[PDB]
């Protein structure tokens, strides 16, 4: 019975890190590829990253909230962290509930043009007011995500890209002289939310804009990284036109070198759920990876 038995470790860790806090009640409301997200005595959110990964973790995005939180003017709701733990080994960190509903496509579609419109500028001028912030204070917290991806290519190299099958080394192979071709990271740089999808965008009850949650990947990045999600295809996300809309309102924006941006993304994806799944030993995720790779190898 696994998730009271979360609960009650969790309960446990919170008031252990935090001795004058007092669980009263906990409930698992969440989690990602990254963490596991716990409300407490309804009022606080408590997450946890169970991700093993480096590079991406609650020391920056604790900085990233601290640093936002004061240079931004906005009446949008982001984390405010009252409590933080970490350590290599296990980070918390606590804040507020954001209140409000999950933007989703079908709630988009069933909302007049005028709260889309105005949806969408709340979105653009959010996104517009963050990638515009001197980003000094925060200077560490540049990602490189060529970079990136070379380590997890390396990291293939030295684990199990010699037992790939040909196709599999062809498609990552092609991805990686793409990635050493365009030209997409050789534009602006400032800092993005980085994770800016529908499942982290929260609306009042007039569907407006009222917060904005998972600043776990935030840093100093291409301009063109907060748009990954909003041009992408899918059913959890709204679509490419949402996308091309919202680029068009931001404005002063390469919306094709943009879409090159995501579709790059695009291109990753099946290597990055193989990378996952070599991180974190949760081998179901090489199979879907390395099954995704021959979907696409025959269009
Ligand atoms: N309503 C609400 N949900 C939250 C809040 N913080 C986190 N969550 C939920 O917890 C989930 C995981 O949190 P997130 O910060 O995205 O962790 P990650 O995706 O693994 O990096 C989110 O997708 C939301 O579903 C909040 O302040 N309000
Ligand atoms: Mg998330
Ligand atoms: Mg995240």
């Amino acid at each position: 019975d696994d998730n009271a038995t979360n609960v009650k470790a969790m309960k446990y860790l919170i008031e252990h890190y935090f001795d004058n806090f007092k669980v009263d009640s906990i409930e698992i409301i969440g989690s990602g590829y990254d963490s596991v997200a716990y409300l407490v005595n309804n009022e606080y959110i408590f997450k946890t990253k169970f991700s093993t990964n480096k590079k991406k973790g609650y020391a920056k995005e604790k900085a990233i909230y601290n640093f936002l939180n004061t240079n931004l003017e906005t009446n949008v709701k982001i984390p405010n962290i009252e409590y933080s733990y970490i350590s290599d080994e296990l980070s918390i960190l606590g804040y507020k509930e954001i209140k409000g509903t999950f933007l989703t496509p079908e709630i988009y579609s069933t909302m007049s043009e005028e709260e889309q419109n105005l949806l969408k500028r709340d979105i653009a001028s959010f996104l517009r007011q963050m990638h515009g912030l001197d980003y000094t204070d925060i200077s560490e917290c540049t990602i490189d995500n060529k970079q990136n991806v070379l380590e997890e290519y390396i990291l293939l190299r030295e684990t199990i890209y010699n037992d790939l099958t040909d196709i599999e080394k062809d498609y990552i192979e092609s991805f990686m002289e793409r990635l050493n071709a365009t030209t997409v990271f050789e534009g602006k740089k400032c800092l993005c939310h980085n994770d800016f999808s529908c499942n982290h965008l929260l609306l009042d009850g007039n569907n407006r804009l009222t917060g904005i949650i998972d600043f776990g990947d935030s840093g100093i990045i291409d301009e063109y990284c907060d748009f990954i999600y909003l041009l992408e295809d899918s059913e959890e996300e709204i679509g490419t036109n949402f996308g091309e809309d919202i680029l068009r309102m931001y404005g002063n924006i390469d919306i094709e070198k943009a879409k090159e941006y995501q579709d790059i993304v695009e291109e990753y994806y099946p290597i990055e759920t193989i990378v996952y799944g070599i991180k974190n030993i949760k081998q179901e995720f090489i199979e879907n990876g390395r099954k995704e790779i021959y979907k696409r190898t025959y269009k």
